C-alpha cells in the first residue's frame, strides 16, 4: 500500500542520511503523502525504522528456520557456514537499516528488545546444536554449551556490523565469513 | 588540581545517570568550582569524558606493554589469559566510564579516532604474536594472522562489554574470561 512506499523511501533515505536527518516530511514526500496522512500509517520516523529492522531480522530467522529443517547434505564446516552465511547475506543486503538498527538499541527500548529477543532465541538454537552434537561424540565437552554460543554469536554480530559497515579496524566482507566459520568451527570442535 | 576532581566527579555522577543527564554544572559543584572555572579546565562535558577514557585506555596499553617485557613462566593458555585479563581488568574497574565511552563513540569523532587507534595497536600486536607463534611450528597456518587477530578482538570487546554491562544476552562476568581464553586458544592453536 502506501505503507510500503514509506518504507522503501525510508530505506533508500538511510542509504545516504542517518536517521536524525530525515523528516517525517522526507518520508511523506518520497511516498507521496501529506504529513498528516503519514501519521496514520505511522506515529513517527522511529516507528519506521522499527518495521523495516523487524523485517530484516524476521527474514534471517526464518531462513535459519528454513535451513534447520533440511539439512545440507554436506561436512559440518559446511554446515556451519551456511548458518552464518544467513545472517551475512540478509543483513548485509541491508546495510542501511542494520546500521541504522544498532544506533536505535541506545535510543530506543523496542529496538533494543527486538534486538535482545532474537539473540536470545539464537543463542539457544546455537547452544542446543552444540549439546546435540557433543552428545553423538562429535564434539569435546569444553566451556558450557551456552556460554560459548553468546560469545561466537556476540562475535558474529560485532564482526559482521564492523566488516558492513567497512569500520576501522574490520575484516573485509569478502573474507568475513570464513573468518567467522574458522572460529566457530575450531572453538566447538577443538579439544 | 581541580582537573582531578573534576575528572572524578564526573566518574561518579556517571555511575548512576547517563552523559546526558550530566550538566557543567554538575561537574563544577562537585568539583568545588563555578561554571567559568570549569571551562578553564575543560571545554564541554565531551571533553571530560574522552580524558577519562583515554586514562583507561592507556592505562590497558601500558599494562599490555608491561606484560610484553615480562613474559610470565607459565603455559601458552595462562599467557594469552594473562593478556586477554588486561582489559578485563582495566575495563571492568571502570565500567562507568567504559560504558559512555562506548555510547561517545556515536557522537564524537575524538571518542571514536581513540578506540579505533587502540584496537588497531592491538590488532596488529594480536597478529604478530600468532606470527611468531606459527614460525616457531607451534601454531598451524590456517586463517590470515591479522584477519583472525581482528575477529577475536572485535569478539573481545563486544563480549565484555555485554558482560560488565549486564546486557541481555550476555556472559556472566565471572566466567567471561575463561569463554574467551577458550576461543582464542582453540582458533589460534586448532588444525
Ligand atoms: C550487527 N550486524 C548485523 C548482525 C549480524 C549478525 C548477527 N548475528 C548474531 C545473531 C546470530 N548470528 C549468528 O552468528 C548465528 C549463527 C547461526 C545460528 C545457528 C547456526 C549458525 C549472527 C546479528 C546482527
Ligand atoms: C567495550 N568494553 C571494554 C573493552 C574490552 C575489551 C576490549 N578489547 C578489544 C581490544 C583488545 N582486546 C583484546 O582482546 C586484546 C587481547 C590481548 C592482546 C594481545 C594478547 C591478548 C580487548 C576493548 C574494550
Amino acid at each position: 500500500d502506501r505503507e510500503l512506499a514509506i518504507l522503501a523511501t525510508a530505506e533508500n533515505l538511510l542509504e545516504d542520511r542517518p536517521l536524525a536527518d530525515i523528516s517525517v516530511d522526507d518520508l511523506a514526500k518520497g511516498a507521496g503523502i501529506s504529513r498528516p496522512t503519514f501519521y496514520f500509517y505511522f506515529p513517527s520516523k522511529e516507528a519506521v525504522l522499527l518495521t523495516l529492522l523487524d523485517r530484516v531480522v524476521n527474514q534471517a530467522d526464518m531462513a535459519l528456520q528454513t535451513l534447520a529443517e533440511n539439512p545440507a547434505d554436506t561436512d559440518r564446516e559446511n554446515m556451519w557456514r551456511t548458518g552464518i552465511n544467513v545472517f551475512f547475506e540478509t543483513f548485509g543486503s541491508h546495510k542501511a537499516v542494520t546500521r541504522a538498527g544498532q544506533a536505535a538499541r541506545a535510543t530506543s527500548v523496542e529496538v533494543a528488545e527486538l534486538w535482545s529477543t532474537f539473540m536470545q532465541k539464537w543463542i539457544a538454537y546455537t547452544a542446543a546444536v552444540i549439546d546435540a552434537e557433543r552428545d553423538r561424540g562429535a564434539a569435546p565437552r569444553t566451556l558450557p554449551a551456552h556460554e560459548l554460543a553468546t560469545a561466537l554469536n556476540l562475535m558474529n554480530e560485532r564482526t559482521l556490523f564492523a566488516s558492513f559497515a567497512g569500520e576501522q579496524p574490520s575484516v573485509p566482507e569478502a573474507r568475513v565469513l570464513d573468518t567467522l566459520v574458522h572460529i566457530w568451527v575450531t572453538s566447538i570442535y577443538g579439544e
